[PDB]
């Protein structure tokens, strides 16, 4: 309705699960993040707007099972939200000041609060100060991320199986310094692995050894529990984003895939159901992706010019392709129906897709 746009909704994420549109009042969405269950989204007046699954106080909204509505968090109004990220059942927010804070499900420590007892409302995590400049927040399945401005990258929550890179520690309730030596510009927590990006453009993933998701050679998985470099994408490694049992990866010029495709979430055709060796995604190579995104089973990109495109799981309808359209897609879509928009962010979730998008003139 207004010109700068929308927020689009898709699949299940409760806002009665058909296609949704909602914008707010003088104010505009800057950062998108989707959980299994439930969604984040952060404005430029800094405020936090928070729907979707609250079994877990993932909302930080209180003990409600649901909130349908996009809903202001107006506890954490004195201060000036930047970030948020959302994982399994939890959820983490950065602010101005230097405060991080967190709320839901902590069984595994993943709230980084120093226990493993529950929240259903945004808790501080004394941890960080104003010393840590928070430039991404990332949150998987009962784990959690922080990467600084200056390229350190702390984690916490589960590490059975090495996604947050620990090595033989089970878990920590208290944020964690990983690192490999050298700084770190991007991150991102899957459900069971997680990856981040050096700023010289490699690329280290750790974790779950399953289903090929790691990228790595049969000889390097008995070393999932430390991060390790993803030696066969020889170009520079811009963005990583980590799903359910899948990894995209975007380089300069090239989209690259790993893992599980049994939806079609890696995008590579419709005969190539898995894959432990990263592949390029060859139907997109005249295009160039500005951004990725992943879903628990569905993938996201966005080009330089603002078209979207979408492939996996057509479930729900979290495609975001067509409204009797729900089956799985091989190949990158074009989701025709932002053809006269700019799509300028996308999150991913379990059953559900958000977008933000603003039209043509």
């Amino acid at each position: 309705m207004p010109d700068s746009g929308a927020v689009f909704t898709f699949g299940k994420s409760k806002f009665e699960n058909n296609p949704g549109k909602f914008w707010f009042k003088n104010d505009v969405p800057v950062h998108l993040s989707c959980g299994d269950e439930h969604s984040a989204v952060v404005t430029g007046n800094n405020k936090l707007y928070m729907f979707g699954s609250n079994n877990w106080g993932q909302l930080g909204l209180g003990s409600k099972s649901a909130i349908s509505k996009p809903t202001c968090v107006k506890a954490l109004k004195p201060e000036k939200v930047k970030l948020a990220a959302c994982g399994r059942n939890h959820t983490l927010v950065s602010t101005e000041g230097g405060n991080v804070y967190a709320t839901g499900g902590n069984n595994e420590g993943q709230l980084g609060l120093g226990d493993t007892e529950e929240r259903n409302t945004f808790h501080v995590i004394s941890f960080f100060t104003s010393e840590h400049k928070i430039k991404q927040l990332s949150a998987g399945s009962n784990t959690s991320a922080a990467l600084t401005e200056d390229g350190r990258l702390f984690m916490w929550g589960d590490n059975s199986e090495g996604q947050i890179g620990l090595k033989n520690v089970s878990n920590v309730c208290v944020p964690q310094q990983v690192t490999i030596g050298k700084p770190v510009s991007w991150i991102s927590c899957g459900y069971y692995h997680s990856a981040f990006v050096t700023t010289d453009g490699e690329l280290y993933v750790f974790g779950e050894p399953e289903n090929g998701k790691l990228g790595l050679p049969n000889q390097l998985l008995g070393n999932h529990r430390t991060p390790q470099l993803v030696s066969e994408i020889p170009e520079k490694v811009i963005q990583v984003a980590c799903g359910g049992e899948h990894t995209v990866v975007l380089t300069e010029n090239a989209v690259y895939t790993f893992g599980l495709g049994q939806f079609g979430q890696l995008g590579l055709g419709t005969f190539l159901f898995e894959t432990s060796e990263p592949k390029v995604i060859e139907n997109i190579r005249d295009q160039t992706i500005s951004y990725i995104s992943c879903g628990e089973n569905h993938t996201a990109l966005i080009t330089d010019i603002g078209l979207m495109y979408t492939f996996g799981d057509g479930r729900h309808g979290k495609l975001g392709l067509g409204l009797e359209n729900f089956t799985n897609h091989f190949i990158p879509t074009l989701c025709s129906n932002f053809l006269r928009f700019i799509v300028k962010l996308v999150a991913c979730g379990g059953c559900h897709m958000v977008v933000f998008a603003a039209p043509h003139r």
